[PDB]
C-alpha cells in the first residue's frame, strides 16, 4: 500500500515547507520508515490561519451556505470516507499499529457515524427566543465562533481528528488541524477527501509537524478563535495557558485518567471479566479510556483474577494485518520502556504478578498484577499499555471514596444486577461518563468528556455544538 | 457599618494574620471603616468550609432541588427588605447616585435571584436514544466549589450574577469582593446566614488581587471560577486555572462598546441612549459607549444635543435627589481619566465640553469630543470615565469593519427605523449584545457576555446554568 | 367552621345565578347538608368568558405585564393558600370525606408546590431562532392560546384545578373554571385568594354548575380556545367530541385506568405489600392513579397475600377529623353501590374474599380479592373504591402482554431489586408513568397523564407549558 | 402507471371487494388508470399489518435510532433518482405545472425526509431532579400505529410532511391518499419498498373518504391521525376520533389569508409576492393569499401593477415549459370558483381583469383580480381555492390588525413594510400560524407549520412535529 499524501494542506492546494523541512514516520510493526512528510511550522501555521479567516470572512460562499447545505457536505464527506473505509484503516494501521480489523471496524465506523450525525445537527442548531417585557424582542443566536485549531494525539488518529471537525463543521466554522507528529498519515488522506466532496477552500486546513512548533503556534496564534485538544494532561496544560496568553480564545480539553472499573460481588461475573478485559487491552492498552484500576469485591476476587489471567494468558499478539491479531505492537520504543519500567513499579513495590511482566519486537506480554493497593504506582500512574492492575474493596461507600480520590475523572464502569447498587453508585463517582455492566460504550449522540483535570467541556452529542457556537443576545425595543 | 470581618461556616472571622485594610468614601474621601486583610491561609479555610459543606450527604446536598430555590427566594425577600441599607452602603463605598443603587443595582440583584430562585428544579438532563437494549442518558451535576472575584463598579450584582446560578445548581462558594468595595458583600453574608443556607454554602474572604484572588485562581480544591474586572488580570486568572488544577473558567471583562446611528433613527431617542449609555455609573460600566458611529447627514445635530445633555448632567452629592453623577471611584482612576481625555487634546480631537475636573475633590465634568478618528486613544483604550467620543462614517458595510476593529465585543447598540438595516447590523456585529433602539436593557433572563477578548461565557438566562453544572453520561447494558 | 363563598366569581366580584337557582353540597361524613351554592348555566358562561376575552384583549393589564410579573403574582397566591392552608384543608374534607390530614399535607402541598413550580417557569417559556438561509431570520413564538376552560372531578377538587390554573395563568391565558357538582366549596374559596392576590379582573372567572349544562355549556363555547378536563372517561369522550363539533378548541384529557402493579420474586416484599397496600387504599380508593391490579410472581404469591390482608384488617376507619383515620367515607351512596355490585361480581366470578366484602354510616371496610384472573370483572372495571385485588404470573414476559392488555394505560408500578427487571419492564409498559419501588410519587416537575384511552397531553413538568401555548412561526427576508 | 394496487407487508393487493375507481387528468380531461377501491376490511389488513411490525420484538422495534434515520436518508436518495417521474405523474393527476412539480412539490419531499433523517437519532427527553434519593426521567416513545389522510392539492408534499417525522420516531403508518390523486402515494410504496424498509411499517390503503377515511378515523386499534383537508371533514375526524378510542389527532386545514401591504412597502416586491402568493397551484393552496389588504395611498397603483401581472401570466398545458397556470382539478372545483366570481359582483365588487373561464371544453378559469373588496362580502370571507385575488383598501394599523384577525381561521399571514416596529407590531398582533414578513410561501423542513383557531391544531415541519408522533413517559425510581 502507497502514500500519496505527504503535504501541507491549504487553500485545497497541496504546499511543501516553508523551512523546506520533513521529518519520518514510522511503522512500529516494522521499526522501519514509512515515508517524509512536510514539516510545517510557525510560518505555516500563518498561512493555513489566512486562509480560514478568507474562507470565514462574511460574504465568503462558505458563509453564503443554508444550514442544510452544510450538512449535505457532510454527508458527502462520510460517503467517500465509506467508499475508502479500508484505505483508511489500513493508513492508520500502518502508523499506530493497530490490528486492521480494529482499525476498519471501530475507528472508521466511529468517523462515519460521527460524521453522519453531525451532519443531522446542521439545520438544527436552535437558539432562543425569550419573554421579558410587552415592548421588547429579546432573542438569542448561536453563531459560529470562527476559526479553530484542532490538535489531536496518535492513539486514534483519524477518529479523534473527526470528533472535532465534525461540529465545528456543522456549526459553520472552519479549521486548521494539526495531526501528531507520530501519526500524519490519515489526516492527509482524509484532506484529500475533503477537497473531492466540496467544501471551499479554506474550510478546512493542515499543517502537520511538532508540538512545541506547530502546536505552539497554534495555541499563540492571535486570529486563532478557538482550540480543541485531546492528549495527556501535561501539555493541555499548556494549550490552556498560551491560549490565554495570547488572545484568550476558547479551549477544549480531553486529556487521560486512572479510570476505575468497580465489580460488585452480585456482578453477573463473566461479563465483568470480559469488559474489564477488554478495556485494559484495547489498543495495546494505549487508550484514554482505558480501565486501569479494577476493584473487585473481597467474596468473589481471587475467581475473578483466576478468569482474568485466562482471557491475558490467550489473547493473540502478532502482526495487525493478520485477522486473528488482537493487539499489535506499542506506538514505539519510547512507550515500549515506558511501559516495561512501570511494571518494575509494581514489582519493586510489592504488587503479586500473576502473568507476563516482560516484553516479548515492540510487544508486551499482557501482563496482570493481582493484589494492588492504592498507594502503588501502577494505580495511581496511568500506563498506556498492556497492563491489568486489580484491587480489593469491603464496602460501597468504601470503594467510592477510593475511585474518586484520584485528580481525574474521565470514565468509570460498575458491574452489579442490583438496580439500587447501580445507581447509588452511577451518582456518586466523578466521572464524565459511567458504563454500568459495560465498557466502552460510545454512541456519536452520547457525549464524552472529564470530570476535574481529565478535561474541559464535552465532545460528541448536543453538547458538542455549545463548544463550537458563540452566544449572542440581540435585543429590540418597540 | 456592622459586618467588617471574614465569614466562614456562617461565623464571623479575623484574619489568620490581625492584618485589616481601610475602605474609603469617594464623596467625603473619608474612611469609612477598618476591614479584615484576609490572605491564602484565610481562603484555605474558606475552601475547605466549602468542600464539607459540599461532602455527599452534607445537609446542603441532602435538600430538594425546589428546597434550594425556596433558599434562594428567602434571601431575595431579605435583600428587599433591607433594600435602603444595602444600597446605601453602596453608594458611600462607590460614590453612586442612592437612586441608582436602589432602582437599579439593588433591583438587578433581587430579580437575578428571583429568576434562578425558579430554575432549581428546572435544571434538566437528556435521555438519549442509542441501541434497543442501551438506556443511556446525562445528568446535570454541580462543578462543586466554585470561586467568585468580582470588581468594584457593581459590587453587589456582580456578585449576585455569580452567587445566584451557582446556588440554584447545588453547589459551594468562596467569594472574593474588591478590596475598593467589601462592604455590600459582607453584609450580603449576613442575609445568607439569616436566609437558613447551611454553613460553608457561602465563605467570603476579603483582600487583594495577588494575594486572596490568586489564592482563590490557583487552589487545588476550587473546581471553577467566575472572573468579572479587567482584561489584564482575566488573563492571569485563566493562566492560574490552566496551571494548578484546570478549573473552569468564566470571564466577564470589558469593552469598546459600539454605539451606532443612522439617519434613520429617532434623533431624540438616540441622543439620550447614548447619553445615558456613556454616562451611567460615572462612566465606569463594562458596558459603556466609548465609541458613538453618527452618520454624517445627522453628524452635527447629534453632537449639539450631545453636548446640551452633557452641560445639563447634575453632578454633586450622590445621596442628594437629584445627582445623576457622583464621584469616581478613586484617585487612580482620576488621573487615568485626565490623561486619556489630554491624549485626546494632543491628538487632535474636538472638545466641546468638559475636559477638566472641578472642585479639588475626584468629580470630573461631562465630557464631550466630536472629530474623533479610530487611530486615536480615546477610541481605542477602554476610559471607564465620564467621555464620550464620537465617530463619523457613511455606509453600513464601512460601519461594521471599522466597530469590529477591537479585540473586544462585549456590546453594541443600533438605531435605525429601518427592518432590514437593523438585522444585518445584529448579525454582524462581533458583540455578545446587540441593543436596537435601546441601551443598558438587560434582563435576568437573556444571557450576558463577551464575543473576542471581552470574556468567555455567559451570566443570566438559562445559558448562565452552563457554566455551573458538569454533563455526565451513564449509559447502562441491558 | 363556616362556609363563606357560594357564588358565581366574575371579573374579581361575586354573583347570583342568572335564572337564580341554587344547588346543596352535602358532607359524606354526615350524609347531611353543608350549605346551598349558586347553580350557573350557560347565560353565566357567557358572561364569564366575555370577561375573559376582555381581560385576555390585547392592551389589557394582563397582557401588558411581563412575563417576571405573571410569576410574582403566582408566587404571592401561593403564600394565601399556604396561610389559609388549615381552612382549605377543612373545607375539602367536609366536601369528600377526606382525612383532614391527607387534605392537609397531600392535597394541599400539592397544591403550594405546584403554584411554585409553574411560578418559576413564567419568565422562562422560550421559542426558537432557527437557521435556515443567509439572509432569512425565522423565529418561533411560545404565544398564549387565550381563553382556556376547565373541569375538574370530585376526588381531588382543588388539585385538580391547580394542576390546570397554574401552567394556565403561568403562560398568561385567561380562564373560566368549573368545580365538580360535589364539591364546589375550595373551588370558589380559592377565587377569594385569588382577588387578594392581586390578578387583574377576568383572568380567573368560576361557574358552578352541572355536567351536561355548565360543563357543556364550557366544551361546546365558540370563544373558548382551549379545554382542560379531568374525569371519566365517558364524559372526556363528549367533551373532546363537542369541543370539535364546535370551534375546534384545543383538548387536554386525563382519564381513568386500570393500573397494574408488578411484584416480582426478588423484591422487597415489605416495601411491596406496604406500596400497592397504599396505592389500592389512598383517598378510599376513589383515586386515578389506583393499583386495582395487582400482579404477582407465584413464589411470593401466599405470602403477598396474608401480609396484605394484615395490612387491610387494621387501616383505622372513622371520623376523617379524627388525627388517626386514615379512611373516610364514599363520596356519596351513589358511588357506596357501585362497589359493592362490584364486589358482588367477583363472588360471583370465583374470586376469593380474603377479607371485608360488606359496608359498616357510608363506609366500605378493606376488601382482598385473591385467585383473581384476567377475565373477572373486578380485573376489568376500574373499582373505584377500597377492593384489592390480586393476580398471579410466571413470566416477565406473560406479565408485559397482561398489563398491556387494556385500552388503558395511565399508571403502573414495579418491585424488583433487579436492575434489567425494572428497567425492562419501565420500557415495556405501554403506561404514562411507571413506578419503581414506590407508589403515588408525583412532583410538580414531573409529567403526569395517560397513555391510550387514559388521557390525552400531559400535566405537570415542563410538559405541560405546551398545552397552553400556540405556536407561531415568524419569517423575515432581507 | 405501474402502481395501481393496495400496499400492504411491502407487497400489492387487490381491493377485498374487487371493485376499482378511476383517475382522471384534469387537463386531457381524460382517464388515466384504474386504482383498487379499498374499503373497511382493507383498512382492517393494512392496520393489522402495522400493529404486528411495531410489536416489540420486531424488526422495525430493534433497529437502532441512526438506522432509522439512514433508512430516511435512503428512501430520499430513490425520490430523487425517480424525481422526474414522480413530477409527471403527480402533473397528470393534478394539473400542476410540470416544472412546479419538479422544482418545489418534488424538492419539499426531499428536503422534508433530509431533515427529519437527522433527528432520528436525537428525539430526546429529559432527566428530571427531585429528591435526593430519586431518579426520575422522561421517555419519548413511539404513539404506535399512525394514520394519514392527505388532499389533493399537494399530493406527496403532504403526504411526506406526516411521513417523515412519524417515521423518525419509529411509528408505523397506514396512509390514505385523495381519491382524486392516489399515483404518487402509490409510487412512493414502492420506494419504500426498494428502500428496505420492513414490511408493514407503512400501509398505503387508496380509496373513499367515507369509506377508506372514516374507517382509519375510527379505527380501534391506530393510536394517532393527522389529517390534512377541509376544516368541514377535519370536525368530523376529530369526532370519529373521540368517539372510538380517544387517538391523538393533528389537523392541518384552510385559512383566509390576510396579506398586508403599507405604504412604505417595496411595493413591486409587495406585487409579485402577492400575486405569487394567490396563484400559485391555480389558487388551490391553503396558504393562498386570498384577502391583500392595501393602504390607500399605493393602493390603487398596486391593483394596476397587480392586473397587469395577471394579464400575462400564462396559462395553458401544465408540461409546457412556460405554462404558469395549469387546470383546476376537477369540474366540482371548477364550478365552486365560478359561482364565488359572479357573487363577487353580486355584492359590488369591481372586476379588474378574468372573471370567467376560457374554453368551452377546458377546466382554466382566467386571472381574476377584484378591486373595492370589503369584509361582508363573500369573496372576502369565504375560502375560495381558485385564481382570484381580491384587493381590500386600509387606514390604520390598528384597524387592518382587528380586520385581519375577524376570520375563524389563522394558518398564515403576510407583512410588507420597511419599518422595523410596523413589521415587528403586526407580527405579534396577527392571530396566525406563520407570519412572513416581505416574502411569502417562505416554507422550510426546519420551521414549523399550522393554524391558529379552526386553520389547525398540531405543528409539522420543525423541532415541533415529533411532539405529535411521540408519547411522553414519566419513569420514576426510589432508592
Ligand atoms: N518525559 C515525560 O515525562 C513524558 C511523560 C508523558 C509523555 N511523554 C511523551 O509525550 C507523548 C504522549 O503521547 P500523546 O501524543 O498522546 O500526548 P501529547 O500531549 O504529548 O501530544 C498530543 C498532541 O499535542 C501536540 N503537542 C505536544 N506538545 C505540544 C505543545 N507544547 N503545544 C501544542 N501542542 C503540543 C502533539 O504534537 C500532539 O499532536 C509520549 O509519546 C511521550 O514521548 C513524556
Ligand atoms: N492601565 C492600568 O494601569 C491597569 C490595568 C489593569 C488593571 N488595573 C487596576 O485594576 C483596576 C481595574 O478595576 P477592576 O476592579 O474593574 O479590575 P481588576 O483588574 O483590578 O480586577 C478586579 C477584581 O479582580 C481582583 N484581582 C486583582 N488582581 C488579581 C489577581 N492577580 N489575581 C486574582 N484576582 C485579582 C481584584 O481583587 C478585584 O476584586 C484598576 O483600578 C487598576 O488599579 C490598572
Ligand atoms: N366548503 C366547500 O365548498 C368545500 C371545501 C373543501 C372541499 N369540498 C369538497 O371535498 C372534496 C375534497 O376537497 P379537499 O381535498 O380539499 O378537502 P376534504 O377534506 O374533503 O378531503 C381531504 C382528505 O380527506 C378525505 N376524506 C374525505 N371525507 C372523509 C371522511 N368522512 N372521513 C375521513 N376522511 C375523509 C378525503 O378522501 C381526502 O383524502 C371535494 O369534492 C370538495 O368539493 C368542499
Amino acid at each position: 500500500l502507497e502514500v500519496k499524501f505527504t503535504k501541507i494542506f491549504i487553500n485545497n492546494e497541496w504546499h511543501e515547507s516553508k523551512s523546506g523541512k520533513k521529518f519520518a514516520t514510522c511503522n512500529p510493526s516494522t521499526r522501519e520508515q514509512i515515508c517524509e512528510v512536510e514539516e510545517g511550522d510557525k510560518p505555516d501555521v500563518d498561512k493555513a490561519v489566512e486562509a480560514a479567516q478568507v474562507a470565514f470572512q462574511r460574504g465568503s460562499p462558505w458563509r453564503r451556505l443554508d444550514a442544510l447545505s452544510r450538512g449535505r457536505l457532510l454527508h458527502q464527506l462520510a460517503d467517500l470516507v465509506e467508499r475508502d473505509r479500508a484505505t483508511l484503516a489500513a493508513l492508520e494501521t500502518m502508523d499506530t499499529g493497530k490490528p486492521f480489523l480494529h482499525a476498519f471496524f471501530i475507528d472508521l465506523e466511529g468517523c462515519i457515524r460521527t460524521l453522519r450525525y453531525f451532519a443531522g445537527w446542521a439545520d438544527k442548531i436552535q437558539g432562543k427566543t425569550i419573554p421579558t417585557d410587552d415592548n421588547v424582542v429579546c432573542f438569542t443566536r448561536h453563531e459560529p465562533i470562527g476559526v479553530c485549531g484542532a490538535i489531536t494525539p496518535w492513539n486514534f488518529p483519524l477518529l479523534m481528528l473527526v470528533w472535532k471537525l465534525a461540529p465545528a463543521l456543522c456549526c459553520g466554522n472552519t479549521m486548521v488541524l494539526k495531526p501528531a507528529e507520530q501519526t500524519p498519515l490519515t489526516a492527509l488522506y482524509l484532506g484529500s477527501l475533503i477537497k473531492e466532496a466540496g467544501f471551499p477552500p479554506g474550510v478546512v486546513n493542515i499543517v502537520p509537524g511538532f508540538g512545541p512548533t506547530v502546536g505552539a503556534a497554534i495555541s499563540s496564534h492571535p486570529q486563532i478563535n478557538k482550540i480543541a485538544f485531546t492528549g495527556s494532561t501535561e501539555v493541555g496544560k499548556l494549550v490552556k495557558e498560551a491560549a490565554s496568553r495570547s488572545n484568550l480564545k476558547r479551549v477544549t480539553l480531553e486529556l487521560g485518567g486512572k479510570n476505575p472499573c468497580i465489580v460488585c460481588a452480585d456482578a453477573d461475573l463473566d461479563l465483568a471479566v470480559e469488559c474489564a478485559h477488554q478495556g485494559v487491552f484495547f489498543n495495546q492498552g494505549q487508550c484514554c479510556t482505558a480501565a486501569s484500576r479494577v476493584f473487585v469485591e473481597e467474596q468473589v476476587y481471587s475467581e475473578f483474577v483466576r478468569r482474568s489471567v485466562e482471557y491475558a494468558k490467550k489473547r493473540p499478539v502478532g502482526d495487525p494485518f493478520d485477522v486473528k491479531t488482537e493487539q499489535g505492537p506499542q506506538i514505539d520504543q519510547k512507550q515500549f520502556d515506558k511501559i516495561l519500567e512501570l511494571i518494575e513499579s509494581g514489582k519493586k513495590e510489592g504488587a503479586k504478578l500473576e502473568c507476563g511482566g516482560s516484553a516479548m519486537g515492540l510487544f508486551i506480554k499482557p501482563t496482570v498484577f493481582s493484589e494492588v493497593t492504592d498507594n502503588m504506582r501502577i494505580a495511581k500512574e496511568e500506563i498506556f499499555g498492556p497492563v491489568q492492575p486489580i484491587l480489593k474493596f469491603k464496602s460501597i461507600e468504601e470503594v467510592i471514596k477510593r475511585a474518586n480520590s484520584t485528580d481525574y475523572g474521565l470514565t468509570a464502569a460498575v458491574f452489579t444486577k442490583n438496580l439500587d447498587k447501580a445507581l447509588k453508585l452511577a451518582s456518586a463517582l466523578e466521572s464524565g461518563t459511567v458504563w454500568i455492566n459495560c465498557y466502552n460504550a460510545l454512541y456519536a449522540q452520547a457525549p464524552f468528556g472529564g470530570f476535574k483535570m481529565s478535561g474541559n467541556g464535552r465532545e460528541l452529542g448536543e453538547y458538542a455544538l455549545a463548544e463550537y457556537t458563540e452566544v449572542k443576545t440581540v435585543t429590540i425595543k418597540l
